[PDB]
């Protein structure tokens, strides 16, 4: 028993992280094959990041101008390309460490394990969901530029996440590993704003789920509502509407605890209007939304990779 | 910017896991050099487990009733021993992977990351906290048994735990790698209950300074107080008595951000006394006690290992 924010085991992702040095301006790159992706904003001066033309700063760049380091080891880089917001340095050299991977475009709601890094060396792990503004609550610092997110589906590295940039509310924003931004944001340093942010409703039920799982049962009620009714009182704190697809894949959870979505629905529009009456679920006083249902069944079933 | 619980990378003890089985028992082991660590349950029957005699049980055991699966390959088992309540299988093969490695014996309230694993295989990880109870509010299923927990310290794994056993509360109990039990528990199948569980007051003061240094301020007032008037508030919220080296240890979070110790005990203080009003500390709406004065510096300066 227990219910911890859990992250994948980085070693795989650990194998992959390079330095990427252009003029003076060092951040991380990942090395998968004889391919390194970084964000393109490498190439750019601080002048430059006020107004970049990227394809005409790309051309004015040699493979000469770039220095990626594997460790302690130089890889010498012959070709230099842009796909989007990620530059793809080719080397000389393909990195014997690379895991089975996909990219992968995440949508809001889905968590995923961050490695932060510097100076192409791991600093630590952490869970994340995309928001539904389509930023991320991360832990990042001058330098972090690179870092990676990914999630192991199966015997896969599936990378969804490369970090970009810090708004000024301190909220994270990056792209795929296309180089395709989540969300309105560009790689450019004009003045640029989240949207509005929600509460993630299909993951605070299945956290809910959790704590039932753990023996946690005093925001059980025997009151049951409809999907429509729950949408109203949802909408009104600020939660995204609930979906037949949401309900669908609670379907697990609801399977091991024998409680019906809807009857949880009840339990949580209970606690919406009425408050957590002095007490915990899991170490917390607030309802959490960074478990997605499939983030409860790994944990609580204990799944492992290789 | 921005504050989470974040873990080392596993990187370095994931090439150190190992699968131990004896007769039907299979759980987790450690491989450093040509010896593998595990729990010495691991040669008990459910019927041995109610009151066993390790002495008695491992003379009866010989080197191939040990099968030892690094992946998929075995290792051969050349000698076993018993150090307190930790086994020790010597091997015939050194690990190749094995990391610059210490072990230490952790106070409460230090923090490590933990490599839950199965069959040998990691499932994920996460940060926990010794308890001043000597107890660990973990996540581990059926299996998880000869899971570790540890630190990076510069280029070095310091491992400082070993998982053994689930009390009835939910919490859990394990070893040092010198088979050492944290707290009074016995490997046992015997009636065991940790004490009274209290707040780490160091680690709450450590929180609170991150909080500033992310912009988090609202909860500063301008009062003092000393050492002894804040002990004698404190204690009666069940935390823990502050000293003097206490205070030495939050001494650099004091010289960054230039608040004194003595200013943020005034402001813990008022928040004990009045609550937090509805509002939030780095998302929180209650007070967070496993973040050690060291975990802030180094999410908050960018430590990276090796
Ligand atoms: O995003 C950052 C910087 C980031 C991007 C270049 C290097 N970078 C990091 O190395 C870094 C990565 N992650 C976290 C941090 C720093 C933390 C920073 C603290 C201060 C933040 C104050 C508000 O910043 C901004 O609005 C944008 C403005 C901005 C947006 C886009 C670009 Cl192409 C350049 C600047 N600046
Ligand atoms: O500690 C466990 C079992 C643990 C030890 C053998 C294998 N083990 C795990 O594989 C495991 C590790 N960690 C978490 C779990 C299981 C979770 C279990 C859910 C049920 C918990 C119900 C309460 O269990 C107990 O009091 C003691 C009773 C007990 C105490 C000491 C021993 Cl030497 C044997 C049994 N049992």
């Amino acid at each position: 028993s227990g219910f911890r924010k859990m992250a994948f085991p980085s070693g795989k992702v650990e194998g992959c992280m390079v330095q990427v040095t252009c003029g003076t301006t060092t951040l991380n790159g990942l090395w998968l094959d004889d391919v390194v992706y970084c964000p393109r904003h490498v190439i750019c001066t601080s002048e430059d990041m006020l107004n970049p033309n990227y394809e005409d700063l790309l051309i004015r760049k040699s493979n000469h101008n770039f220095l990626v380091q594997a460790g302690n080891v130089q890889l010498r880089v012959i070709g230099h390309s842009m796909q989007n917001c990620v530059l793809k340095l080719k080397v000389d050299t393909a990195n014997p460490k690379t895991p089975k991977y996909k990219f992968v475009r995440i949508q809001p709601g889905q968590t995923f394990s961050v490695l932060a890094c510097y100076n192409g060396s791991p600093s630590g792990v952490y869970q994340c969901a995309m928001r539904p503004n389509f930023t991320i609550k991360g832990s990042f610092l001058n330098g972090s530029c690179g870092s990676v997110g990914f999630n192991i589906d199966y015997d896969c590295v599936s990378f969804c996440y490369m970090h970009h940039m810090e708004l000024p509310t301190g909220v994270h924003a990056g792209t795929d590993l296309e180089g395709n931004f989540y969300g309105p944001f560009v790689d450019r340093q004009t003045a640029q704003a989240a949207g509005t942010d929600t509460t993630i409703t299909v993951n605070v039920l299945a956290w809910l789920y959790a704590a039932v799982i753990n023996g946690d049962r005093w925001f059980l009620n025997r009151f049951t509502t409809t999907l429509n009714d729950f949408n109203l009182v949802a909408m009104k704190y600020n939660y995204e509407p609930l979906t037949q697809d949401h309900v669908d894949i609670l379907g697990p959870l609801s399977a091991q605890t024998g409680i019906a979505v809807l009857d949880m629905c009840a339990s949580l529009k209970e606690l919406l209007q009425n408050g957590m009456n002095g007490r915990t679920i899991l170490g917390s006083a607030l309802l959490e939304d960074e478990f997605t249902p499939f983030d409860v069944v790994r944990q609580c079933s204990g799944v492992t990779f290789q």
